[PDB]
């Protein structure tokens, strides 16, 4: 194995764009939204905690994800990435570049759960269920799904983290819910929340190649499908489209293709921004900053949309041979389930520790 | 034709970057100029309608931009890209990524105009604006300039879009005008366009090669040389600079060369931006947001010295064999005039629709 | 040599990252640091004098930086890029790349100076400051460093600006001073600074390579470590971390990271996030907004522990042959003591010309 330069510089941007993401992305995103009384408190917290995601995934977590393991997690043989030479090459890039985007993406899916909490959790509870969910929860799953697991061994589709990202995040989210001040900083962090979002669902593909070309146009297409979705419905239920309705309507387009944008046909893509835009919407009307009513409803949606436009029928790249779209449909329904109740137990878990240890508080 | 991987993640990372130029760019540069009663609305009809015109591009508008088809327009043969196969490379790139570069062109270009009337214009009427707009001046000229038609095939030369972004879209920007609350925020907006506009003047080479180095060290070169121009035109005319007078001088250097920057030496770049930055500051000395007093006066002008700036004499990479400067001065002349007075009429059909179905209002 | 076209892109899209490191990053740090009567103008000063840097690194500064002339300067050669043909290839790149990429270097550092004295140096004083040290103190010491010069041909270690970015500017930052408003706005120029930053730390290899991702991934991580030694530290001092205290810590790292990325492990890369953090805490516990107290104590650390974690020993690249540990030390400390020396006298011959022509005042 031979590493590509254009792969490694492709891989090395699109791993910038997704720490973009988190540094400053979902931080003004929820900066705008919150009280302005805990912004700044706010502000500490993902970037302490992005600090820390960062430190645990060079340490332990990402040999834990990305190891040789069982179905579940890796190994403990990459502590500190040793035993990873140099020039060790992974796919058509150089290792080093894998464990850093695998790593932004661990970033900012905290990063997603702690802007929504950091509000009404204490510090050093957000702190210690950071620790237990990121390792128990966030690297068995990426490993279930990208590391070799028991769902891509299954064969899951799920591109860029509909489960691994979006589902996983939004039930720690909802089990620690369950235990606008600024619309141009929303709107701000919503931006770069999206330019950021290309490196992760293009850089998906581990390379500069016809896939991250169709991963990069499903995500255009998405978005927008997505906006004029939100804002339609919001038009109709609401009488006129808002700033917060526009934002919502993209984010959840790039939720719902992130499963899907390196699988499908853009035809595929627009349905999927429509279908999600809508969701979304219907899901806000029916939980912090509507962590899950955006991120679990269509996270959940993309997974299953994924299992039907991945049909070479419907323009998409073709399922696996011997996978009919039934059996794909299946996997997607199990890989949501097993994404839900895995994140499910482990947040309760977390919560659970931090409060017999700090208390959730805050004081 | 073979795809090269380096030019396809060159030309992705420049689609998001051009993309950055829109969300948030040009949003930003707008919500610090315009009243503070009126960001959120003009922040959402800049969403609404990059969502909208992604969308149009996808069904219809890649394909009449970049179809083969006659001298003014392509084709309807890539409806939602088919017949576009996922490997089909233009260049030497997948076509997937010149239609998410092209798209994201044809998204900074509305943005300019939704923004500066955002204020004025009704929702409804904006979208029909848009939507006609679009698809009668923007992708004809695209078309025209890019795309083979009338003006490439008389050898005209705007590398990066000074007729089909600048001039185009200031005539539009003019026609409805016819018919500062936060200066950070206009800082940070001309900023992330500055840096976005690399994605836009070296990725309009295609590839990562000399012409795309060229472009960009032009385009350093001509925003500064630019700023200053305006900079020291303020400070003799007005006795200080301002930060506004710093950002439009910026913009100005960045509009001037925007054509040029893949035909012209350095010492040409700096000649450029000079005589844009004074031009753009005469212009608005003598229109919303000044749309044309920067856009239309600095974009005839880098149009107008690139027919000069090209000559293999003065740096440049020199004109095509048989023409002589006199022959492509004529012919820059040329391509501006057809699209002032293209732009021009279509604009006037597009505002006259909405007013006679909508109302250009606002209520 | 030929131009790898992976290498031409990377680093095209790194100087747009370093190119942002300015353009706003450092001008949105201070603008939220600075007393807000004061941020309009700053903004002013750090856009012109980026402008004139740009213009002076193009006319002569690049030729007097990369030209090949003494130990401590180039030639004039290279004024306007003459005598460097299109296709001219340095490295692995177009030279026109490295020209590019090397002007944004002293376009950030510049940025460090201006942003950090916009308030109480009149404009005039600032500029003419400003030729004076980029063009004696920047370049001369580039030229040392990165341009065949005194310390390079000792053998001296600096990836990516310990030096010729960091002390050099801290050193002028003192002798200046010698002669927080937007907290949010303060982490926004944070966060786009650490991003731009893979830019220069990763560029630093000139292609995209196995060092690329070494210095990327360092960066990932001294950025952590650092961040988590002041927060800790300030937690232990203060009671409590602060955002500003985080962001501190990021810089802190950042810098620490900055001449170490393309030589050290990943674990030289946390225990040097770790050490410079806490130095920088200390730093600013024992000079305008802290430069010095970051910039300056932090390169010195970074710089001298380069020189140890380079070890192979240490999970380093290895230090060159022949040297020894306490070699590379003793080399380092030279580089340090004749920076800090050199951009003294240059910093104090900038401040006295400005003074004596125009006075420092501000009226
Ligand atoms: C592959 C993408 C991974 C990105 C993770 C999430 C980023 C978007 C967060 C937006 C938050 C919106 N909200 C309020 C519905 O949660
Ligand atoms: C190739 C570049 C295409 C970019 C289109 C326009 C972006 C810059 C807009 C700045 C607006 C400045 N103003 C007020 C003079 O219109
Ligand atoms: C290789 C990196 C070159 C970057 C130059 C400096 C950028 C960071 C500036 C942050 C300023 C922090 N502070 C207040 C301590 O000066």
């Amino acid at each position: 194995a031979v590493a590509d330069k254009a792969d490694n510089a492709f891989m090395m941007i699109c791993t910038a764009l997704v720490l973009f993401m988190t540094i400053p992305g979902i931080a003004l995103f929820y900066g705008g939204l919150i009280r302005g009384k805990n912004v700044l408190s706010m502000l500490t917290q993902v970037t302490v905690t992005f600090a820390l995601v960062c430190i645990l995934w060079v340490v332990y977590g990402y040999s834990l994800a990305f190891g040789e393991g069982n179905n579940f997690f890796g190994n403990i043989n990459w502590l500190m990435l040793k035993n990873i030479e140099l020039t060790a090459v992974m796919g058509s890039i150089y290792q080093y570049i894998h464990v850093a985007f695998q790593g932004s993406a661990a970033c900012i899916t905290v990063g997603l759960i702690v802007g929504a909490l950091a509000e009404r959790i204490r510090f050093s509870a957000v702190l210690i269920f950071v620790v237990v969910w990121l390792t128990l929860s966030y690297i068995p799953i990426a490993h279930m799904v990208w590391g070799g697991g028991l769902l891509a061994s299954h064969g899951a589709l799920d591109f860029a983290g509909g489960t691994v990202v979006h589902i996983n995040a939004a039930i720690a989210g909802l089990v620690g819910a369950y235990l606008p001040h600024n619309l141009p900083m929303v709107f701000t962090g919503t931006a770069i929340l999206y330019i950021g979002w290309f490196g992760f669902n293009a850089g998906s593909a581990g390379t500069a190649n016809e896939i991250a070309a169709l991963a990069f146009v499903n995500t255009v297409v998405a978005t927008a499908a997505a906006i004029l979705g939100w804002i339609f419905g919001e038009w109709a239920l609401r009488g006129k489209p808002s700033l917060l309705g526009a934002c919502s309507g993209a984010i959840a387009g790039l939720v719902g293709v992130t499963p899907a944008c390196g699988y499908i046909g853009v035809g595929g893509a627009l349905i999927i921004g429509v279908v999600a835009g809508l969701a979304g919407l219907w899901g806000v009307t029916m939980d912090p900053c509507d962590v899950f009513g955006v991120h679990g409803v269509c996270g959940i949606v993309g997974c299953i949309m994924t299992g039907i436009f991945a049909a070479s029928s419907l323009g998409g790249v073709g399922f696996a041979e011997g996978v009919t779209m039934g059996h794909q449909l299946l996997v997607q329904l199990e890989s949501i389930a097993i994404t839900i109740v895995w994140s499910g137990v482990v947040a309760f878990i977390g919560y659970k520790l931090a409060d017999l240890t700090v208390g959730l508080r805050v004081p």
